């Protein structure tokens, strides 16, 4: 049914900055930092990207994404549904929370508006009950509806995002191209730390850094 | 060696459009065609970038990523500056032909100052001695350097060229963003056949189209 899909292009074309889900949230703590004069060059946007990612990055984002996979994966849309309220519960302010869910409703959206593509009957159920959706929550459950490997989700994910925060600090603090490239070279180290992190983790410890 | 070095981030990190490399030149042969207004809507885009993939895309880029890649790997740099010379011999306007060098420098010159990234003797040899380096054939002896698997490396670079493409149409049409992800959506078994094709194809192959 999804015979002329292939998810080793569209698990590329989804993480793909040019994907149109609207704007986007990751610059939120940086500009303050830069305001403050604690990352104003390349050595101090390293250990703020860092800390962010082993932070709220990895115990709401990462984690969720995982939650909602293994979730899927057992039709569970209560447990979905219910990580979904833990993370915006614990999100804020009601900027940032509007935003997320902004975006959230606009990955599904784009999904959707992919008429070729079947989703299955369980996603398709998800984008209809769903209040808060973020873009982790219903990445996991696309990639676990069309049957894409965890690790290789999640790493492709992580990339992505790391990508736009990295984008973000060369443009604003400014950096040099080839500061960021380093940046982001630098991390992959961190990144499978993060993605090994992931695995181990379980609900327990959704928004607690 | 490369012990922080993850192949699985590099070879995402080199194909995001972030890679400060310049702008890819495929915009060069589609401004006449919507002038002429020939490329009108999603329809025609996609029967236009079809064309395009499957001729001088596949027959010199795609093509000579493959043949690089694979003289890396039997360390024939002599073959390498060979199929080097034989596209520059063969790329007009004297405009484009200059392009694409710049392109293919700038791609050898991100890497080389990403210094915790060892690149290894025979890439650092290439590197020196290269005389009409492209995007394509530097990342095809880049790919083989590092050990990563040749059909990964062309899929990583056919989707992000091509990604290039959609954008330029979306943008020059212009057309939705929704539509250009239909347009993605529709190329990706297209995007198989390339890749299978270009396997079967050689040097004597090169430039044909």
């Amino acid at each position: 049914n999804n015979a002329h899909v292939d998810n080793e292009f569209l698990i590329l074309q989804v993480n793909d900055a040019v994907f149109p889900i609207g704007s986007y949230t990751h610059s939120f703590g940086l500009e303050t930092y830069i305001q403050q004069k604690k990352v104003t060059n390349k050595e101090s946007a390293l250990e703020y990207l860092k800390a962010n990612l082993s932070s709220q990055f990895l115990y709401t984002e990462m984690l969720s994404l995982k939650l909602t996979y293994e979730s899927a994966l057992q039709q569970d849309l209560k447990k979905i549904l219910g990580v979904e309220e833990v993370i915006m519960l614990s999100t804020s302010p009601m900027e940032l929370r509007l935003a997320n869910q902004k975006l959230g409703n606009r990955f599904i959206k784009t999904l959707q508006a992919m008429n070729e593509l079947d989703m299955g009957e369980f996603f398709n159920a998800y984008a209809q009950k769903t209040k808060d959706p973020t873009h982790a929550t219903s990445y996991g459950v696309f990639a676990a509806s069309l049957g894409i490997e965890l690790k290789k989700a999640l790493r492709h994910y992580l990339y992505a995002q790391t990508s736009n925060m990295v984008i973000n600090c060369v443009k604003s603090v400014p950096l040099s191209q080839n500061d960021g490239q380093k940046i982001l070279l630098s991390l992959q180290s961190p990144f499978n730390q993060l993605i090994e992190k992931t695995l181990e983790l379980d609900e327990s410890h959704l928004c607690t850094a």
